[PDB]
């Protein structure tokens, strides 16, 4: 379910930032907090999405059992070449994990573009929010017919054109 | 020829920088100087070298005939995919301009990244000058020959990495 923007949002990315950082090591570049809980004052679903870039994804695969180990599903590409993907926990989710290499630009961009465009259009952040909140009165039972696409698509867009400039 | 740095290759970028966004109008969302010129002290051709940032590169072969009243020779993607290249001048190499569409980010953090990254380390930078230096002293006659490859390979690669750090 949608709530109104927890600031705690950002202690609980830091704090598992942490975490994942611990498991990761040498390989990981940055840890990035992204998705709609980045964005404050943004109404949100309460899950965390984490954005880390590595130097060589393949050598992330050995770390599957450590990062099971601390609660995570360990997703591998899901659908998304050259990602891998974490979910968590089984009781309740909490943390989704986005796993890219540094030369994944596309991805990394869509996801940094969108939450900097995001943080500096908060009338944008207002309609987003707004919809999410409208959507979720739409479909309590259906997170498919929830998962607001168009809008994304967008936005991303946008997002991206003025990243550069 | 490779000459030491030029801090008048600075003012070069801005005037015509300043040439190509007036005919590129509102689909140019940035113009960035790039390649040896842009780092400070580094020793370089003398051709000035532009990243222009556009939202719908199809829109530029539009311009094609005032770019070439303006004494640029309109390359197309010149072997690049999603590329404008453009070349001038008739008498003397002085200009190369590097159009893409503001979603090719793999092609744009190419050239933004391995620039940061030589103007962050000189002495990698200083390693880069002197092999140039000792190619044009052992290729005078073949810019096809002089034409670092592997050692630009690999510092694109360092720098992507640092990008995101």
């Amino acid at each position: 379910i949608v709530t109104e923007y927890q600031p705690a949002w950002v202690e609980q990315f830091e704090e598992e930032a942490q975490a994942l950082k611990q498991i990761l090591k040498e390989n990981c570049l940055k840890v990035e907090h992204i998705g709609s809980t980045s964005v404050p004052n943004l109404a949100a679903k309460p899950i965390i999405d984490f954005l880390v870039i590595v130097e060589e994804i393949e050598k992330v695969d050995l770390l599957q059992w450590e990062f099971e180990r601390i609660g995570y599903e360990y997703m591998g590409e899901f659908g998304l070449s050259g990602r891998r993907y974490l979910r968590k926990g089984p009781i309740k989710r909490t943390h989704h994990v986005h796993i890219y290499q540094f030369d994944n630009t596309q991805e990394i961009l869509r996801h940094l573009a969108f939450r900097n465009y995001l943080r500096e259009n908060p009338a944008i952040a207002t309609t987003y929010g707004t919809l999410k909140k409208q959507l979720a009165q739409a479909h309590p039972d259906s997170i498919d017919k929830y998962m607001k696409d168009a809008f994304i698509k967008k936005i991303e867009k946008e997002a991206l054109k003025k990243y550069w400039e």
